[PDB]
């Protein structure tokens, strides 16, 4: 599913991501924009052989099981395929664990490079939330 911008903001809020660990909704929408362009089915293969999955490009090295990332963990206790669903529940619940892991949203390199320090409220501007 490719979400609309406000549609995704609303879904993220519904699932308790708004201001989670102090990160406003615009941060999460911005991260999703640059990780996946709001496409739940996004996948990307990393140099180390792990894969990133879903709207927030969650990585199989630590967070989910895909059966093809040697030496990896599955800390969200989910198949990586669950992160590709039109229903963002699994991605949100896993993101909550990731952002709580110590480095906040810096876990998403894209957020650090493209969202951090910017006017992230622009991402939810106009949205009925
Ligand atoms: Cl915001
Ligand atoms: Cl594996
Ligand atoms: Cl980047």
């Amino acid at each position: 599913k490719v979400f609309g911008r406000c549609e995704l903001a609303a879904a993220m809020k519904r699932h308790g991501l708004d201001n989670y660990r102090g990160y406003s909704l615009g941060n999460w929408v911005c991260a999703a924009k640059f990780e996946s362009n709001f496409n739940t089915q996004a996948t990307n293969r990393n140099t180390d052989g792990s894969t990133d999955y879903g709207i927030l490009q969650i990585n199989s090295r630590w967070w989910c099981n895909d059966g093809r990332t040697p030496g990896s963990r599955n800390l969200c206790n989910i198949p990586c395929s669950a992160l590709l669903s039109s229903d963002i529940t699994a991605s949100v619940n896993c993101a909550k664990k990731i952002v709580s892991d110590g480095n906040g949203m810096n876990a998403w390199v894209a957020w650090r490079n493209r969202c951090k320090g910017t006017d992230v409220q622009a991402w939810i501007r106009g949205c009925r939330l």
